[PDB]
Order: structure tokens, then C-alpha cells, then sequence
């Protein structure tokens, strides 16, 4: 904010004068002046005599002059240019500009404080002076005058008919204009004129001067504005007929333009043109429809007989045109014009894509609150109802939100509108069609009408301001849904996906971690539904092979659970209470359910506490009064305390569900869609408590109000653990529905029984679950499961008098392996018809089948099997091959391939055999698929009849990320080689630590292995502390100068039967400062996890694209990179990862080269190993499309990749080492538009 | 989102919108609830103990069920004995057809070829699904004959019949369909429906709420970048067979600000200028410089006039001045001032929407009253672009206004065209010196302070003042 300095010299030249001003340094500003006319002055400042930038294109390129001669006097002070009209003076003393008619009259000048500078122009003038210019108004503004005497509005190009400019001038004599791109214009009545650059305007600025260019105007207003267009252009010479009257429109075609013309001729009422809106143009379609005739509307268009018959009645044609292209056809498919558009960089910078609206009608709101009004609203429905529309989403009984109509609906209109529907269908069915509907308010009353509530348009992001802050996300959902449940209305449900996000409509796909998420929570809330914004897709396959494989293993959970769920449905047709509510209900006195919304209730019996946070390792869970027992990893807590709870960020596969003690909890087998078939085996699974609990089994047809008048089913069972025994009551049958129920089979958890009685006489004892099964009649069995002990109890369900069943003396089974009876297990495959199968027709199965047809591509069978905690289990599949040859099937767990089983010959499809794999599983619920995977060059073609999963693994893990984290430890991926998701860091700080909670069978001495980080140079030392007990010190040496290198630290610790604590803590002798990675667990000495056999970094592109990786990449000098790692999530549909969150891709608009390596040194030198990966490929065949393997010792190994569309397995096998390293990599050679996807690459030794 | 607590609360009690709920009732785990019967108000919570419910004033939302007496309940007990109570005043809830307890896939972009195929997808994976739900594409919503209660057959060629329906139920599907709670009432071709006919005959429309135009077909587009000269050939390539075929002027909208939905955008300073110079080059060379350019714009920056481009004044008002009707568009009364501020930036080739685009309720909103029309034609013809206007499906014929509008308009034309000669000369000024057919009356008067800010007359070339009658029955 400073003038100029001193004139130290002045050169005169022809209508030129050049000045060079003092800045204090050597390199002087220069100041040059040009006389362009006697009445205009060009003034150009170039601070530090540096070149000036270009002229924005204010300027006209071509703009010239004649000569002027002006007379240019450098003798004095000041220096002085005359013409006949102006006289400018510029003292030296410091430099100032004076601009004066000829005559003497003083028009502006520079003040002492300073005129031009850095970034503009200020002059001072008569403070009555008139001025203009600069600006006018909008159709959305205030309009003023013409006068701008205290103006501060921005010079800008504006919107709605606005215009404005940095030209301020004066009636008084002078003119003043500024080369900018924006910027701001001031006066005010002290005499002040001022431009400034200033900073970005709200429009941009493209057009950045180093320079101030401007021009000095003197005369009258017609000389100023004369001169304004010598500098900036005149304009070119309309056609003549745009002097006459033109007809705009919007809404017209051929016939309605020529009865337009006619009317216009026959009244002698000129007219020269028409202009037409979107009427003239096929604006919405492919092909550049946005710039050609729409001959629906306009026929004679096709040819030039529109234009020449127009022109022969005098009319000419104006058509509208709108600065963009449609990037999507009517049909969701990309255009022609987005392509080119896209190829060549032709879109507005800034401007992304965005969902706009072009059709409009007309519209208006209906009341409901009317009898009559809801009478014919039903009676126009029914057609559409005997068609099949039997629930209704009565969408917007609210606000209506568009353009002026700004009109709110009253409180009841939700309650009249739901009414309407249900009186209606009510009376048309005579109560034998039940209503559905959903609305999105609630007021007290609706639901009387049968409407359920979903939560509106919520945003696709995990929480409220993540991506954008004007719609909560997922996060907040439990909030809403439990302020619903304590209205009154606890029939709710949301948007699983979300419905909004930026860009509307063609913004993104919610992330495969954030849709994985929100499918496992919605499954425990009560109206589970996905929904997505105008052709965007919610079904879970499309988010990669995590999230589908986690989605329909949840989604079989709550299935499993239709019985225990129903009775809650029941439930609020006598008291409104549903299938969820808040602690609050069970805990009114408790301060820690309060406010409490992670965690719910599940029905009565179940607390959830699903996992909504990105990139979460671990959660606090709040568990209010009793004992709670983890119904995937059957470990007990007990409760009025906060729990630590590990998570598998890697698998996604935890959904946090404890059973309450309790809990009477009737299940049954998955079925696709609730009456599917009749379900006459009805499991309850009891885990007694010392005080009796109960619950009342209930069933109707599902359909009708039959239920109202007595026709239902209902049967009291109830449960109580007394001294030494337990003891539960199936109550009789009560009410007339014949229920499709014949036996209950209780799974009595916490005890294995001697004997079970009832009635005076003790049941008979099978020897097995499965022996019970098969038997008719009532009967017995024990075993063991995830939670311990379990007596089985099979019973007859519907009995008219009351069965109580007393399970006494205590003979735990020896069993060390569960069975899952695959033909139990879920089949699939990759259509509808072939799916794997369930048969009976050859000899020597175990249970009831085995499964066959694995011998379509895709086949497969998913079984389900939770485990205690992480680790390895050996886990055995029985089979039977009588093809002659060995047979090849994927194992697949918690969507990662982990190996192809290869299964032998047993000689005849009646007999079987066993094949025993060491599988990577996690704690809780796993996923266990065995599937003809032909991508994968499985063969198929064997039948399956069960698996044996340990109950214990030979070895456990814990990953140091889920531990309990304290004083400054946290978690980080900002190294290479951990396992898992992450690590832990900053051990820094005295009191940092990470405490594992890890189980033991039995007391003893276990041995421990901890995976540590330590590039420091030197040892550094850590505390064990077990079970709070004395710290013993742990002594942790370094590799050398580099995190990247990972060892294990040995050590044996004595430990307890159950949950036991080993904290890793800097106490303050220690010195701390390493990484901490993994703690593994074992009676046996410790090996290799079968989770850690991949020896490459960041092989599964899952880590955080912030950090790097091992990875590197090359394409050809000066070619842009085609390559990244992203969700493909922004796509419509989504291009999804393989697995989890992420896959590496190569993509290119233009042809292209390109490659990633990542090259490892290998544990054992001179042996064998063996490259995976998925690969998916898509649109043009690229020259080259390939997996590398090469630097191993022998010469490169190539596999080609295959255009498809669909994730395929790429496998290098047999990569016999002798080098000490291997180099693998991915390589595309395109001529352009090839995209390539790569996933789950991993590098491992090799059997 | 807050939490459950409600110990400090103002919030009214209403069902709201997007997902809101709420109500007059207010409980406590210390034992009790209070449900007060009301059609909205405004419960009262402190830290000092208060518990309160007020009628107050009309709601936002309005209230229909007005009450002179106060009905209230007091419910004492633990938490779910109150939601008993709770639900025996204001009612349980039926029980839901079974396999709502199912998952349901909603969607919008849906056909029955891809409803079909996401089912084979789901059954195919044993994944569990009991109902899709559809949106407008289920039905032919928009159209005549109560087509927003209608199967759409296009996009569901088997709801023609109960075929759908029951091959759906043989799959474990069942169909949900979105309901508006409104009509159609003008179909795609401006006709009015049975519906509407219907509806106003009755009076089912709900009170208060008045018709308005409302946008349907979502469309995606994107912004093209004028600024680069290989953009413009490629603008100007895909324009030349419009132009063979009879667009001769271009009428350049929207090169000043995207104003939708979340995408609020703007065009820099030179996007009008550039979009001009993509069409005056690209005509120029393919015509040879045969044919004059001619084109419009709704902003201007100097240097955009070299492009050949007028400047017309946007979406204005359809009334006589700001506020007559609504206070978020200007009218008529102001255009001469925006008209004038235009001249003194140096685009005096400037024009307006005669007879307004906007009105309330959009396009479906009233057109220009006769006088309105008449005078703004009046007004019109001594401005330099001279053109009516109006909004989607609305008519600015002047026969249409009656024989006053009519005549006088047709009168005051023959004015215009007879000025030929005198106009054309001004036009040929403006290749000379930028001036035009306009200005105000400070350039002749630089010194008269009654001209200083005068905006009521104008003149016409040099040799005519002109001073239209804008005001309503003057
Ligand atoms: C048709 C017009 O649509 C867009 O702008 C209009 C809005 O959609 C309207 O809702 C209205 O907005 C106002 C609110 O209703 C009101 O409550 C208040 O908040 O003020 C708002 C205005 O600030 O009016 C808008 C302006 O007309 C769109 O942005 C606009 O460009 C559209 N007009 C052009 C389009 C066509 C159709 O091709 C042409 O016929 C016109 O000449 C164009 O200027
Ligand atoms: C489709 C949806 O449209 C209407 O509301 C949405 C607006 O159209 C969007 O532009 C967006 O507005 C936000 C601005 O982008 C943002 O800058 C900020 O100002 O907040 C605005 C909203 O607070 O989002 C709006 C909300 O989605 C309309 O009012 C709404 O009812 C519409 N949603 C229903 C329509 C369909 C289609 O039939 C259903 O699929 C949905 O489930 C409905 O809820
Ligand atoms: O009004 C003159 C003023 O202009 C500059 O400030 C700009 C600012 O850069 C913009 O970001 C925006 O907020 O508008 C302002 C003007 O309204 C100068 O930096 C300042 O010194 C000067 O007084
Ligand atoms: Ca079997
Ligand atoms: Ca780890
Ligand atoms: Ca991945
Ligand atoms: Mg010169
Ligand atoms: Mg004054
Ligand atoms: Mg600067
Ligand atoms: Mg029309
Ligand atoms: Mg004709
Ligand atoms: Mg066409
Ligand atoms: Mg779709
Ligand atoms: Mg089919
Ligand atoms: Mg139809
Ligand atoms: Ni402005
Ligand atoms: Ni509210």
C-alpha cells in the first residue's frame, strides 16, 4: 500500500515516454506512457522493469492509431505531455501523475499517499464529480441508478443480465479504464478513484498481470466512450433484420410456429424472427444432440426446407444454445460428446459434472385430511395395486421444496395419507391383504395407519461434514432412529448406502468400507433397505467381494432370525414397542445409557454395537448391567463397565452382537424371502440366568388381519439356571392358527447335560446334534460350541399342555472340532439355476447330504464358522472324487483366496475322503467358500460333505493396531511390511503402551511372539506386564537404520485360564521408540501364521494413497502416469476393488505405456515361489497386457491379461529363486481407453 | 443430529420434514410422560425444572385442528409402560405383512429387464431379498387420465396385466411403489388432465397450496471451457450443420453461473466474450464473411462486444415493478435503468424479456396483465433488441391481450419499422465509435444535474426523447 518512488531518468520517443522510478534496488520500475490519441493516454507499470504480462482479452488484439506528435517537455519539473486536449504532468519528486484539460483544468491526479502501485491504480478528482460505469443490477437484484459515486461492487461480467467492468468515468471530463480479469472498482464522496486487482473473485481469475495497464480518457462522454472502444473494440454490424420485432419462446414446434407467422402476417404486424429454446434441439441425447435440429418437433428441419421456407415469409431462426454437453444420454450411457469433450480438455475449469433438471410440469398438492379426498385417492390406486404394487412409499408429505413454491403439508397430512391407503385396501381386501408403507415424518397418530419411517435424503459419507455439511451421514443414523423409537414410531429405517452426494445424482457411489458398514448395521435396525440417488445401484456385488460377501452374511443372520424378529411385530400391535430400542427402556436409572445411541437392543436379547467408523480398529462398547456373552466369539464379559473390543479392519467381517444372560432366542435356517418354504424345526438357543426370563414364540399367516379375531399361534417358553441343574418350560399351544411348527430343538448353552427329564421320565440320549435330528420323537444330545457346553433338547412344538424340560448333571464332550454339514451351508453359483446342489444318491455321507453340482463355473458352497480369536485352524473338508483324476477347487476365506485345494481320486463317488488346509481365520464369524472358481483354472466337479473346524487353532494372533492403546501409542501405515492394517507407533512417551487381551484354554506357560519395528540404529527396551503382574523387561535389537524391516521378539509368559492381558509399555527406565505389529500365541513353539505368507508390500492397494508403498511405477518420458489406486466408487455402476476398499487401476484417454514393480528380497534364497493376482480388464484391447515376473535368477516370466470386463486370477507358479529377489510387476501397452484393474497380488513361498 | 437427551429444548412439536419426527410428548425415566393432544406447539424444557407445552402461535406448518379446551395425559412408570400408555391414546400399530421383516432394494432408474436381472443377481448368491421398490419409473406420473396412478408399460411391459405381479411373487418378490401426494395438472403437451378437472371440481387440492411448476427427467451435463481456441473450432464444427439448416443467430444462455442443486458454479469474466468468439470466427470463415453474425448474451465484460453480441436482461419479473407481485425479480419499471447502466459500460446494444419471464408459481404463473403487456411493448420498440419473451409454455403474441394490446402494439411496430433508416445509421455508429441506438440523456446533458442519474426518457438516436408510460393506470 506504498506510491511511487523518485523519477531517476526520462526518455522521450515519438508519442512515448519512458520512466524509470527509485525503488531502492537495482532493478528499477519502469513507468512507460503512450499517447495513443490527443484525448487517450496509455499507461503501463512494470514493477522492477520487468516484462509485462499478457493483456487480458479486454484489450483488442488489433487496436491502432494514428500518430499524434504530442509535445513531450523532460527539461522541468514536472515532465509534461500536451496535446490540443489533454495535458498530463508527472512530478519527480516522488512520481505523480497530473491529468488536466489543455486549457489547465485540473480532471485527476495521484495523491501524495500514492497512486499506481503493485496491484492498481488511485486517483483523486472533484468529490462532486459524477460518476459511472463499473457496474449495473441482475434480474435478482436491487436496481439502482446510473450514478456509481460511492461504489465498492466488484467489476465483473456477473449473472442474469448483468454487466460491469473496470471502467469508472466522469461527466466532469475524464475516464479511466484498467486491463483486469475482475477485481474491484472504489469511490466515494471524498474524491477517491481506485481500482484493485485485489484477491480471486468469487468467477476466477484465468487472466493473472504482473503489470497495471490502463488508459486515461479525457472530453465529453461521447470522446470517452469512443475511446473505451478504440481500446477494448467496437462492434461489428448486426444483420438489418435484427433492427425488427423477434418472437422468443419456449414451448413451440413447426405447426404452432407457422399459425405464429400466419397471425403475425394477416394483422400487417412486422416481425423478422423467431427464436427458438430447447423445443429446436435434441437436447438431452447422444450423438451431440445439444447441437442439432429436434425433428419431432421441427420435420422440415431434417433438411434446409425449414430455413428457406421460413425465409420466404420473411422470418429468420434464433436458436438457444447453453455452454455444456450432456455427458449422460436419457439411457445412463456416456455420449459421444463426453468423450471427445473429456479427451481433449474441453471442459470449464473447476466445473464438474452435475445433475440438472430440463422437462418441467405442473403440479399440485392433494389434502388428505378429506374423507371424500382419501376416498378417490384409494380408488385410483386400485388398479395399480391388483397389478402389484402392494406397499406403499409415500414419498414428500411434508414440504414441497422447488423454485417459488416453498408450501409445508400440516402434521397430520402423514397420518391421512397412510389412512387413505389403509381403510382403502382394508375394505377392497376385506382385511385379507396386510399394508405396508413408509413416509418420511412422523407425527403421533400415523401409525395407526400401518407406516413405517426412513430418515430422508441422508448423505453418502460416514458422518456429517467428512465430504460435505449439509447432510448427516451414517454416523448420526442411530441417533435418529432410537429419537424415533422414544416417539413412539420404533418401525424405522434409512437410506443403507445414503441417497446424497456432491454433484447430486452423479456424484459418488458410497465407498465398498462405508456400504460394507452401513449393510451390517441396517441389518440390525428394522426397515433394512438399501436406496441411492437417480440411477445409482445399491446391490452389494457391485462393491467387491468384501462387501458382498459380508452384506449376505449378515443379511443371513438377521433371516436366521426371522422367528425371534416376528415376535417383536407382534409386539407393537398390543403395546408400540418394535424390534429395536434405546439402554435407556432396559436402564431408566443408569447415567451411562442416558445419552447412550452406539449400542442398541435388538429385540429383547441381543445387544448390537455395529462398527461406523473408517478405518477402525477397535470399539468401546458400553455393556449395561448383567452378564453378556459375544455371540460370534462366545467369549463373556460382565457388565456395567466400558469394554475394549478388537475389530478386524483387514476382513470387515466383525458385527458386534452380545447375547444378553437371558436370552430365549428362536432361529431357524436361512431362507432367501420369508415364505419360501414351511420352516417345522424351530431352533432356541437359551442361555439361562438365575432368574427366570421367557418368551413367547409366535406365528399367523403373515398376510392378513386374520390375526385381529384369535388366528395366531403362540407358546410361552421360558428358562431358569437353578443349583445344579436347568430347567425350561415349553408352555402349551394357545390360539387357532395351525402353526407350521412340529418341533423345537433347545440349545441349552452353559451345560452339558447326564441326563434330561420331564414329567417323570428321563429322555432318550442320542450321540450327536445330528442323530437327534433324524430321530422322530423326543429326545437328547450334548456337545460343544463357540460359547462352551451345550445339552440339545428336542421336543414337540404345539402340544395343548405344558412339557418342562430339567437338564441336571455335567458330562462335557471331548470334541475338538465343530462340524458344518455342508449341505446345511449356503449354495450359489453364478445364475439362478446353477447353483451348487444339495444330493443323497450316492453312499456314505455324513447328516443328511452332501453337495454337488460344483460343475458349472462359479459354483460354490459358503459356510459360516465363527472362531474364539484369530489365528491358524486346520480346518478338514470331507469329499468324495470319482471322476478318475484329482479334481481342483478354491478355498476362499473372508473374501481372500488362499489356496487351490487340489483333491485326489477316492476311487468311486461313494467314497470320500479328507483333505485338512491350514486356514487364516478371524476372530468371530468367518467366511469359508469352496468354489470352481474357473478364472481361476479350477476344474471343479467333486461333491462336498462337510468341514471340521477346530475349536481351538494351533497357534493365535493379535494385532497390535485393535489392541488397547494408551499414553501415546497409536496406529499408522506411514511404514511398509506390517501385517494386517496397520501398526502401532509413537511408544514414545512414558506410560505409551498396547495391552492385548488374549485367551488361554488352560493355565501354563505359552510362548509369545511380538512383531516389532526398530530403526533407531540401536537395541531399545519395552515391559512385559501379564495379568498386572511384575514388568519384566523386553530387549529389542535393530536391524540397522530402516522401519521398514519387521522381526520377531521371542518369549514364553505364564498365563491363566481365559482372558488374560499382556501389556507392551514404555515404563520410565525403559527407552520405547519402536513399532509394534503382531503378538502371536502358542502352546507349541511358534511359526509361520498362514495370515502372513505374503511377502509383498501393500499387495492389496489397501493402504491410505496419503502414504506410499514398496510399489513403483514407470511409464515413456513425457507421458502422464496412467496408473492409481482408488475404490472405483465415482462410477455409475461402480467398478468395485477385489477385495476390501481398493484396487491399483491403468487408464488412459490417450494411448499409453505403463508398468508398476515392486521388487522384495526373499526369506530363502535358492528355493520356490509363486505370484497371484486378480486382474480385470475392460474396453479397448491394449498391445500388451501382462504380469511380470523377472531378476529371480532366471529369465522373465510373462502372463497375459485377457480383455473381459470380469475379475479374473493371474498365477505365476514355480519361480525358482537363486538371485535372493524377484521383481513382480503389471504392464499395459495401449493404444488407448484400456483399463486395467489389479488386486490382492501376493508373492508367497511355495509348497 | 443431537442425541436423545431433551433437557434444554425450544424445538417445536411437528412431524417436520426429511425424516423428522416429533410431537407433544415429553417423559422422563424418573418416572413419568406427558402427552398433550395438540396440532403442533411448542414444548418448553429447562435445567431448572420445567416441563411445559404451549399452543402458541400458527405454525410454520400451519394448524388445521384448532382447540379451545387443553386434553393432556399423565403417564406414570418405567420407560416402556409409558410407551404402552402412550400408544393405547394415540394407537398400536398394525402388524406388517411378514416379509417386510425381508430385505428390500429401493431404486430409481429401473426397467423391468434390470429388475429382473438384480433378482437373478441376488437368488443366484443366496443373498436374501423379499421386495424392490420402485420410483417414478413405475409409473407414467407427468401424463393424462390419473397416469401418476398408472403402471408405466414402457419401462414394465408385463404390468399391462397381473403378469408381473405374479411371476415377481413366484420369485420371493414383491413390489413397492413411491407415491406424491399431488396430481399432474397441465400434461407434457399443456393440457389440462382428468385429474385436475376432477380434483377442482371437489376440492381435494390441499389448502394454501396453489399449482407450481415442478422438473422431473434428471439429466447430467457438464460445463464446456470457451477459453481455448481449440474448444471453440470444436464448438463452432459441431454448430455448422444447425446453421445450414436455419439457425442464423445464436441466443447463448447460461454463460454466467450454474445455480443447481449442489453444483453453484461460475463462469470467469471472458465466458461470455469467448462463447461469442467461438461463434463469430467459426461463421466468419465458413461463410467467407457472407453472413453477419448475430448473437445474445446475459452478461457483459468489455471487449465482448468485438464478438458480435447484444445483452439482454435476464429472467425479470412479470409485473410492473420489484415487489408489485414478488420482491425476488425486478419488472418493467426498473429495465430502463439496467438498460442505461449497460450503455454506460459501452453495450448499448442491449435488450429485454417484454412482457417478463417470471411470475409466482412458475411457468404455470400468470402471464403480463393487458396493460402490463401493452405498455412494456411500448417501452420495447424504442429499446435496441426488441423482443418478447416469456416462460415454459407461456404465449407473447400480442393478439392474445385483446385488441387494445393488439392495436397499440401493432400501432407503436409500425412506428419502429417506419425508423428504419434513422436506426440503421446508429447501428453502422456502432462500428465506428461503439455508440448505438440508445443513450441516456447525461451524455448530451453532462453538466445538468436533472440529468445526472435520469433514467425516465431516453433518447432515441440523437434527434429523439422518448418517455414510455410505465406506470399501472396512469
Ligand atoms: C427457467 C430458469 O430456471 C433457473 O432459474 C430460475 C429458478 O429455477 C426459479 O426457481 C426462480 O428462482 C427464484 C426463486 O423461485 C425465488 O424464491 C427466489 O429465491 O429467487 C430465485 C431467483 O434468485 O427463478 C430463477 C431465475 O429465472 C435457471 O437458473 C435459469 O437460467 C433459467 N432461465 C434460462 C433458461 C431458459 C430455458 O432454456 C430461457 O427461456 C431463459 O431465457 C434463460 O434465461
Ligand atoms: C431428489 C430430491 O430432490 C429434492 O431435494 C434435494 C435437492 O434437489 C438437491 O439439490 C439437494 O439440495 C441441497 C443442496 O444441494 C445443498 O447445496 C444445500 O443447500 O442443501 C440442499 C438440501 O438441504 O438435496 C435435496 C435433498 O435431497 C426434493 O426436495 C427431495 O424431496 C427429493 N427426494 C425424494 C425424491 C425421490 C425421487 O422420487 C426419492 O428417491 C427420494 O427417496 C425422496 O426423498
Ligand atoms: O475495496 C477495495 C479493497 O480491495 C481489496 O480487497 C478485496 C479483497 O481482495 C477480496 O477478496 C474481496 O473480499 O473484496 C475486497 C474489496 O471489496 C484490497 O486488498 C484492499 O486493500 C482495498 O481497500
Ligand atoms: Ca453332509
Ligand atoms: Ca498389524
Ligand atoms: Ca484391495
Ligand atoms: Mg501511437
Ligand atoms: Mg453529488
Ligand atoms: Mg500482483
Ligand atoms: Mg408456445
Ligand atoms: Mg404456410
Ligand atoms: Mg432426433
Ligand atoms: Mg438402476
Ligand atoms: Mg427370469
Ligand atoms: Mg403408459
Ligand atoms: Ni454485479
Ligand atoms: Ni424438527
Amino acid at each position: 500500500m506504498a506510491g511511487l518512488g523518485n523519477v531517476t531518468g526520462a526518455v522521450a520517443s515519438g508519442d512515448s515516454l519512458t520512466l524509470t522510478l527509485d525503488n531502492g534496488t537495482s532493478a528499477s520500475d519502469i513507468l512507460e506512457l503512450d499517447v495513443l490519441s490527443e484525448e487517450l493516454l496509455r499507461v503501463d507499470y512494470r514493477p522492477s522493469g520487468a516484462a509485462p504480462s499478457p493483456s487480458t482479452p479486454m484489450i483488442d488484439p488489433d487496436a491502432s492509431w494514428d500518430a499524434v506528435g504530442a509535445t513531450i517537455d523532460t527539461s522541468g519539473d514536472p515532465i509534461v505531455v500536451t496535446t490540443p486536449r489533454m495535458r498530463i504532468e508527472i512530478a519527480r519528486t516522488p512520481a505523480r501523475m497530473t491529468i488536466k484539460k489543455a486549457d489547465g483544468t485540473t480532471l485527476l491526479w495521484e495523491p501524495a499517499s500514492g497512486g499506481v502501485f503493485e496491484d492498481g491504480v488511485r486517483f483523486q478528482r472533484g468529490s462532486t464529480d459524477n460518476i459511472y460505469g463499473i457496474r449495473s443490477f441482475n434480474a435478482q437484484e436491487d436496481v439502482g441508478g446510473l450514478l456509481r459515486n460511492s461504489s465498492d461492487h466488484p467489476a465483473h461480467a456477473g449473472q442474469q443480465g448483468d454487466a460491469g467492468g473496470p471502467f469508472m468515468w466522469s461527466t466532469a471530463g475524464y475516464g479511466v479504464l484498467v486491463d483486469s480479469d475482475g477485481g474491484y472498482p472504489y469511490t466515494d464522496t471524498t474524491g477517491k478513484l481506485e481500482f484493485y486487482y485485489g484477491g480471486t473473485p468469487t468467477e476466477g481469475r484465468r487472466y493473472t498481470k504482473t503489470n497495471v495497464e490502463y488508459y486515461i480518457m479525457v472530453g465529453e462522454p461521447k470522446e470517452i466512450m469512443a475511446s473505451y472502444a478504440q481500446v477494448t473494440g467496437t462492434a461489428p454490424m448486426l444483420p438489418k433484420w435484427s433492427l425488427g420485432f423477434m418472437n422468443f419462446e419456449w414451448g413451440i414446434d413447426q405447426d404452432e410456429l407457422e399459425a405464429h407467422v400466419d397471425g403475425y402476417r394477416a394483422r400487417n404486424i412486422p416481425i423478422d424472427a423467431f427464436a427458438l429454446d430447447y423445443d429446436w434441439m435434441d437436447y438431452g441425447e447422444d450423438n451431440y444432440g445439444e447441437f442439432r435440429w429436434n425433428t419431432d418437433n421441427f420435420p422440415d428441419a431434417a433438411t434446409t426446407q425449414l430455413k428457406e421456407d421460413m425465409e420466404a415469409e420473411g422470418i429468420r431462426l434464433i436458436g438457444i444454445r447453453k455452454p455444456r454437453i450432456i455427458t449422460r444420454d436419457f439411457a445412463n450411457q456416456r455420449t459421444q460428446q463426453y468423450y471427445d469433450a473429456d479427451s481433449n480438455g474441453y471442459f470449464y475449469p473447476g466445473h464438474n459434472e452435475y445433475t440438472d433438471y430440463f422437462i418441467p410440469v405442473t403440479v399440485r398438492s392433494f389434502d388428505p385430511y378429506q374423507q371424500a379426498s382419501r376416498d378417490w385417492w384409494w380408488q385410483h390406486s386400485i388398479d395399480a395395486f391388483d397389478k402389484g404394487i402392494v406397499g406403499w412409499w409415500n414419498d414428500e408429505t411434508d414440504k414441497v421444496d422447488s423454485g417459488s413454491a416453498q408450501y409445508w403439508f400440516g402434521n397430520f397430512s402423514t397420518g391421512f395419507t397412510s389412512q387413505a391407503m389403509y381403510d382403502g385396501q382394508r375394505d377392497y381386501t376385506n382385511d385379507g391383504v396386510r399394508v405396508w408403507q413408509t413416509a418420511r415424518s412422523y407425527y403421533p397418530g400415523a401409525q395407526r395407519y400401518a407406516t413405517t419411517l426412513w430418515s430422508g435424503d441422508i448423505g453418502t459419507q460416514f458422518y456429517k461434514g467428512e465430504l460435505f455439511n449439509w447432510a448427516p451421514g451414517m454416523q448420526e443414523q442411530p441417533r435418529i432412529m432410537l429419537s424415533s423409537a422414544n416417539l413412539g414410531q420404533p418401525k424405522w429405517g434409512m437410506d443403507t448406502g445414503g441417497f446424497n452426494s456432491l454433484g447430486g445424482a452423479s456424484g459418488p457411489n458410497p465407498s465398498p468400507e462405508l456400504y460394507t458398514r452401513w449393510m451390517q448395521f441396517g441389518a440390525f435396525t428394522p426397515v433394512f433397505r438399501v436406496h441411492g440417488n437417480y440411477n445409482q445401484q445399491r446391490q452389494p456385488w457391485l462393491y467387491g467381494a468384501t462387501a458382498e460377501e459380508a452384506s449376505k452374511a449378515v443379511m443371513h443372520t438377521r433371516y436366521s432370525l426371522l422367528p425371534y424378529m416376528y415376535a417383536y411385530e407382534r409386539e407393537a400391535s398390543e403395546t408400540g414397542l418394535g424390534l429395536i430400542k434405546p439402554l435407556l427402556f432396559d436402564y431408566p436409572n443408569d447415567p451411562q445409557a442416558a445419552d447412550y445411541t452406539e449400542a442398541w437392543m435388538f429385540g429383547d436379547w441381543l445387544l448390537v454395537s455395529p462398527v461406523l467408523g473408517e478405518a477402525q480398529h477397535s470399539k468401546q462398547i458400553y455393556l449395561p448391567a448383567g452378564t453378556w456373552i459375544d455371540y460370534h466369539r462366545g467369549q463373556t464379559y460382565s457388565g456395567g463397565q466400558t469394554i475394549h473390543y478388537p475389530v478386524n479392519a483387514d476382513t470387515w467381517t466383525d458385527v458386534p452382537l452380545f447375547v444378553k444372560q437371558g436370552a430365549i432366542i428362536p432361529n431357524q435356517q436361512v431362507l432367501d424371502y420369508v415364505d419360501q418354504q414351511s420352516v417345522t424345526t424351530v431352533n432356541v438357543d437359551i442361555f439361562p440366568s438365575a432368574s427366570e426370563t421367557s418368551f413367547t414364540y409366535y406365528e399367523d399367516d403373515g398376510s392378513s388381519y386374520d390375526y385381529e379375531s384369535g388366528s395366531s399361534f403362540e407358546q410361552r417358553l421360558a428358562a431358569q439356571d437353578l443349583s445344579s441343574s436347568v430347567r425350561v418350560e415349553v408352555g402349551a399351544g394357545s390360539g387357532s392358527y395351525t402353526p407350521d411348527v412340529q418341533h423345537y430343538v433347545l440349545k441349552i448353552h452353559g451345560r452339558a447335560g447326564s441326563a434330561v427329564t420331564a414329567g417323570g421320565s428321563a429322555l432318550t440320549g442320542y450321540g450327536d446334534l445330528q442323530a437327534l435330528q433324524a430321530a422322530s420323537g423326543s429326545g437328547w444330545a450334548s456337545g460343544r460350541d463357540i460359547y462352551g457346553d451345550v445339552t440339545y433338547v428336542k421336543l414337540p412344538a404345539a402340544s395343548g399342555s405344558a412339557t418342562v424340560v430339567e437338564v441336571s448333571g455335567s458330562a462335557p464332550s471331548a470334541a475338538t472340532h465343530a462340524i458344518y454339514e455342508v449341505e446345511d451351508a449356503s449354495r450359489s453359483g453364478a445364475t439362478p439355476t446353477t447353483r451348487a446342489g444339495i444330493n443323497t444318491n450316492h453312499s456314505g455321507y455324513s447328516g443328511s447330504g452332501f453337495v454337488d453340482k460344483l460343475d458349472v463355473p462359479g459354483a460354490a458352497v459358503t459356510v459360516y464358522a465363527n472362531a474364539p480369536v484369530s489365528g491358524d485352524y486346520p480346518v478338514e473338508l470331507r469329499y468324495a472324487n470319482g471322476s478318475g483324476s484329482a479334481k481342483t477347487l478354491s478355498v476362499y476365506v473372508n473374501a481372500a483366496r488362499v489356496q487351490q485345494l487340489s483333491l485326489a481320486d477316492t476311487g468311486a463317488w461313494s467314497q470320500w475322503g479328507t483333505q485338512t488346509t491350514t486356514l487364516p481365520l478371524t476372530a468371530g464369524q468367518n467366511i469359508i467358500t469352496y468354489k470352481y472358481d474357473s478364472d481361476a483354472g479350477d476344474t471343479g466337479g467333486v461333491n462336498l460333505d462337510y468341514i471340521r473346524v477346530p475349536f481351538a487353532p494351533t497357534q493365535a494372533e493379535y494385532a497390535a493396531e485393535s489392541a488397547k492403546l494408551w499414553g501415546g501409542a497409536g496406529t499408522s501405515q506411514d511404514h511398509w511390511f506390517y501385517k494386517g492394517a496397520a501398526f502401532v507407533d509413537n511408544l514414545t512417551g512414558v506410560g505409551a503402551e498396547a495391552s492385548f487381551d488374549v485367551y488361554a484354554p488352560s493355565a501354563g506357560t505359552y510362548n509369545l511372539s511380538l512383531r516389532y519395528a526398530n530403526g533407531t540404529g540401536s537395541t531399545k527396551t519395552l515391559s512385559a506386564i501379564v495379568n498386572g503382574g511384575a514388568a519384566s523387561t523386553v530387549t529389542l535389537t535393530s536391524p540397522g537404520m530402516n522401519w521398514n524391516l519387521w522381526n520377531e521378539h521371542t518369549m514364553t509368559a505364564t498365563l491363566t485360564a481365559g482372558r488374560n492381558t499382556i501389556s507392551f509399555r514404555r515404563n520410565s527406565g525403559n527407552s520405547g521408540n519402536v513399532n509394534l505389529d503382531r503378538l502371536a500365541v502358542s502352546a507349541s513353539a511358534i511359526t509361520t501364521l498362514a495370515s502372513e505368507r505374503n511377502l509383498l508390500d501393500n499387495g492389496d492397494f489397501e493402504r491410505d494413497t496419503t502414504y506410499n508403498s514398496n510399489w513403483t511405477q514407470w511409464q515413456p518420458s513425457g507421458q502422464p502416469s496412467a496408473f492409481g489406486i482408488d475404490s472405483g466408487n465415482a462410477l455409475h455402476p461402480p467398478e468395485g476393488p477385489a477385495r476390501r476398499n481398493q484396487r491399483a487401476y491403468f487408464h488412459s484417454d490417450n494411448a499409453y505405456q505403463q508398468s508398476i514393480h515392486q521388487v522384495v528380497d526373499v526369506p530363502v534364497n535358492n528355493a520356490t515361489y509363486r505370484l497371484e493376482a486378480k486382474v480385470r480388464m475392460k474396453n479397448t484391447t491394449p498391445t500388451t497386457a501382462r504380469a511380470e515376473v523377472q531378476g529371480h535368477g532366471g529369465s522373465p516370466i510373462y502372463a497375459n491379461i485377457s480383455n473381459d470386463g470380469v475379475w479374473k486370477t493371474i498365477v505365476i507358479d514355480n519361480i525358482n529363486v537363486t538371485s535372493g529377489s524377484v521383481d513382480v510387476g503389471f504392464y499395459v501397452d495401449s493404444p488407448g481407453y484400456t483399463t486395467l484393474h489389479i488386486d490382492e497380488v501376493t508373492l508367497t513361498r511355495a509348497p
